[PDB]
């Protein structure tokens, strides 16, 4: 800038001396795309921000919502970057915001990149997880857990975004157009910048397409491999006359526990005088917060020896272990009131046409953005794809920002629940004035 020199990588000092018109200074502005790009910071923003409330205020607290509730606040963040995006493209494509504003914005492109592709592994995981081990499922999947998972992956999403709010710079164009962009050399650069220009350009585009992209599909793929198998083999078995109505990662040890429970002297007498169904709701309780926790309920334990029932599950429902997990306790709880095994009815899964849509979305938007970064790096060592690269690298970017844009829409096409749920809080909104105003 103030008669300071900075060395730029050949891909970069071309895209610099890339004169747009004829070295004049004057910007075309293609006011098609900017109209564009506004209105989409306009409708994801508003999107995103109604399914937060939907979702979140308006819909009973699952650990599947708890997935979609952070996939859409990350579309809500790239939404909230596009208008950025917008008023470069106004400029006439320049950043005019000075350079740390340029690794902000960019930053939180890549955070939703990465948060996203986590997440829909996570999704998928689940998925199979709940089919493939029901025992440890029913017992451990607790929305809880579903909201410390996505710290988890947000914080290996910041992580993972860290090199490019670092590599992000302003680049001043001969056009008097300042780029924001890859800045490869702007830190410790080799003594053979050819050298570190291809690394390190390389290295970022393909960790990104493996992190974010390969991973995510091949767990993805993988894991609906898995649980269709399953169904196929869980179908076969109960049309056999198999319905009499019955350690290692997510274990299903019974044996284990009942020589524990049977070693307890509180938990002895409580697990003799109990039928074959509450005891396994009993186990589940071992399960959930071991022995030593299950111990704890004196008062409680009584209750069941003596076949009070009603009576215990008052105490139960007053308990810690109720009050942070009590879709996982009230199955308990019930077991032991009913003396049945409905309350683990196992119906089958939801969001099912949601998960399947967002992975599709997912795949067709961010598909070509990693193909062009690719082509880009390779395009170092192979100058003509250069020029493919430069007109061909923008339009793939818009594309995955617009993912945002459809993401919300996906969620309520294909689960009515959803749509049923807007339409109410919709209808309350216009409501209020018909009435006694
Ligand atoms: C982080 C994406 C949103 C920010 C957009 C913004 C303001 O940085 C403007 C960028 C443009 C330039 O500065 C030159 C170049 O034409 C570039 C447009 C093409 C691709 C975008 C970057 C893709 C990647 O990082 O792999
Ligand atoms: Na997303």
């Amino acid at each position: 800038a103030n008669a300071t020199l900075k060395p730029l990588c050949p891909i970069l000092e071309q895209m610099s001396r890339l004169q747009s018109h004829s070295a004049t200074s004057i910007r075309y502005i293609d006011h098609a795309a900017v109209l564009l790009h506004g209105l989409a910071s306009l409708l994801g923003l508003v999107e995103n921000g109604v399914i937060l409330f939907v979702v979140g205020c308006r819909m009973r607290q699952t650990v599947v919502t708890t997935w979609v509730l952070h996939l859409a606040l990350s579309d809500l963040l790239a939404s909230a970057s596009l208008p950025f995006f917008t008023y470069f493209l106004a400029v006439g494509h320049s950043w005019e915001l000075g350079t740390t504003f340029c690794k902000l914005h960019s930053s939180i492109f890549f955070l939703n990149m990465f948060a996203s592709g986590f997440l829909l592994s996570a999704i998928s995981l689940d998925r199979c997880l709940q089919v493939v081990r029901p025992v440890w499922a029913q017992n451990h999947r607790t929305v809880a857990a579903a909201h410390k998972v996505c710290l988890v992956l947000w914080a290996l999403a910041v992580l993972n975004t860290v090199p490019y709010f670092v590599f992000r710079d302003t680049i001043s164009r001969l056009d008097g157009r300042i780029m924001c962009y890859y800045n490869v050399l702007l830190l410790n650069p080799g003594p053979d910048r050819d050298a570190t220009c291809n690394s390190r350009q390389a290295a970022l585009a393909v960790s990104k397409f493996l992190l974010a992209f390969l991973v995510p599909l091949a767990i993805i793929a993988s894991s609906h491999a898995a649980v269709s198998l399953r169904l196929q083999h869980r179908a076969d078995l109960g049309l056999q006359h198999r319905n009499i109505f019955e350690e290692k990662l997510f274990n299903q040890d019974v044996d284990a526990a009942v020589r524990g429970i049977l070693r307890n002297a509180k938990l002895k007498p409580v697990y003799d005088s109990l039928d074959a169904v509450r005891r396994a709701a009993l186990i589940n309780m071992v399960f959930q917060m071991g022995e030593t926790g299950v111990a704890g309920f004196t008062n409680s334990l009584r209750m069941l020896q003596q076949k009070r029932w009603d009576e215990a599950a008052v105490n139960l429902a007053k308990s810690r272990w109720y009050n942070q997990t009590p879709n996982r306790a009230k199955r308990v709880i019930t077991t032991f009131r009913t003396g049945t095994w409905d309350a683990y009815r196992r119906r089958p899964g939801r969001f099912v046409r949601l998960v399947a849509a967002v992975v599709a979305a997912f795949a067709l938007c961010w598909g070509p953005y990693h193909v062009f970064s690719l082509l880009e790096a390779r395009a170092h060592a192979n100058p003509g794809l250069r020029p493919l690269v430069w007109r061909g690298l923008p339009f793939v970017t818009s594309l995955a920002f617009f993912n945002s844009v459809a993401n919300p829409v996906l969620y309520v096409l294909t689960c009515p629940d959803m749509l049923r749920k807007l339409r109410r809080s919709l209808r309350t909104v216009l409501e209020s004035v018909l009435v006694d105003d």
